């Protein structure tokens, strides 16, 4: 416990493609690279020859594969992946010295699933059974890691990004990842990682809205998300605040909705002309909660691939949502995030990897006084 170096940058990256892990699966081991996904509860990999894929997993090379003879079809808002469900041996190189018996789901068709140019064949989904495919009885790899070792039933991550890396610690918390304190806010239900916001300000100042809306049907830590994602209601307020504080420059309407880019000459964004965004959790204790803060850094995200531009161009990656708050890498590449499952909670604390300049470092700071915090809750 609190110091794990074979687990320290075991993530890798590229920009707007990811965290991805390598592991392995079958006897003999078949290598994959594996992306870190705190947003679902399956682990489903390439099995085909999809043009896309570096390589996939080949059922009929691995000894210990067993059959579930079971199908398991996926739909997302904007993609697919069709799979057949199995189990087999799964470890993890550069995480903990031990093989478990999995679920692994076989993806065997998929659409816009995959990302032309990623190094990433697979999901690894790491949060409850109750949001798992087909349903809660397909027990999800953490879930099987946790039962048949004596893995604490604990993991953490550090994003790093601005190709990315970083670390996912299974089982501990690394020290040496943050400064400062962890900050725990309770995972309000075991299905997605959910939380609850009682308090958003921009750049110090409060967005006064009713705090149900800030968790309006609920909110997430999502390290499968690359925005933050608001509900359509406390974006426009947000967004709106975010305007008047940038005022020193102006926009078109299209960055803000994130329809366009916004380049700058090399070397000269004006990050200053930008401002904070907080967000305040539920503290551990009642009327208690602390306050998370990201720098333009996380949430103006550079775009390095635009062919026709010389500059250096960003989105804007704060975006308007219908299923509620995203706490994506945006977020998380602020922090180190602690998935304390064992005590149904968040620790929040200042990445030690964070990108920031000489004014401005991403906070996490309390204790402050909030009351009616469960009334922020939707139900
Ligand atoms: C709808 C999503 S949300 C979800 N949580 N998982 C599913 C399993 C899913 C996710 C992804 N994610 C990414 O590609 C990606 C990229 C990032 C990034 C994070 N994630 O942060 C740094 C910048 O770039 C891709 C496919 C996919 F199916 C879906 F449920």
């Amino acid at each position: 416990r609190g110091s794990f170096v074979e687990m320290v940058d075991n993530l890798r990256g590229k920009s707007g493609q990811g965290y991805y892990v390598e592991m392995t699966v079958g006897s003999p081991p078949q290598t994959l690279n594996i992306l870190v996904d705190t947003g679902s509860s399956n682990f489903a990999v390439g099995a085909a020859p999809h043009p896309f894929l570096h390589r996939y997993y080949q059922r009929q090379l691995s000894s210990t594969y067993r059959d579930l003879r079971k199908g398991v079809y996926v739909p997302y808002t904007q993609g697919k992946w069709e799979g057949e469900l199995g189990t087999d041996l799964v470890s993890i190189p550069h995480g903990p010295n031990v093989t478990v018996r999995a679920n692994i789901a076989a993806i065997t068709e998929s659409d816009k699933f995959f990302i032309n140019g990623s190094n990433w064949e697979g999901i690894l989904g790491l949060a409850y059974a109750e949001i798992a495919r087909p349903d809660d009885s397909l027990e999800p790899f953490f879930d099987s890691l946790v039962k048949q070792t004596h893995v604490p039933n604990l993991f953490s991550l550090q994003l790093c990004g601005a190709s990315v890396g970083g670390s996912m610690i299974i089982g501990g918390i690394d020290h040496s990842l943050y400064t400062g304190s962890l900050w725990y806010t309770p995972i309000r239900r075991e299905w997605y990682y959910e939380v609850i916001i009682v308090r958003v300000e921009i750049n110090g100042q409060d967005l006064k809205m009713d705090c149900k809306e800030y968790n309006y049907d609920k909110s997430i830590v999502d390290s499968g998300t690359t925005n933050l994602r608001l509900p359509k209601k406390v974006f426009e307020a947000a967004v709106k605040s975010i305007k008047a504080a940038s005022s020193t420059e102006k926009f078109p309407d299209g960055f803000w909705l994130g329809e366009q880019l916004v380049c700058w000459q090399a070397g000269t964004t004006p990050w200053n002309i930008f401002p904070v965004i907080s967000l305040y959790l539920m503290g551990e204790v009642t009327n208690q909660s602390f306050r998370i803060t990201i720098l333009p850094q996380q949430y103006l995200r550079p775009v390095e691939d635009v062919a026709t531009s010389q500059d250096d161009c960003y989105k804007f990656a704060i975006s308007q949502s219908s299923t509620g708050t995203v706490m994506g890498a945006v977020i998380m590449e602020g922090f180190y995030v602690v998935f304390d499952r064992a005590r149904k909670r968040i620790g929040f604390a200042v990445s030690a990897c964070h990108v920031h300049d000489e004014f401005r470092t991403a906070a996490v700071e309390g204790p402050f006084v909030t009351l009616d915090m469960e009334d922020c809750g939707y139900n």
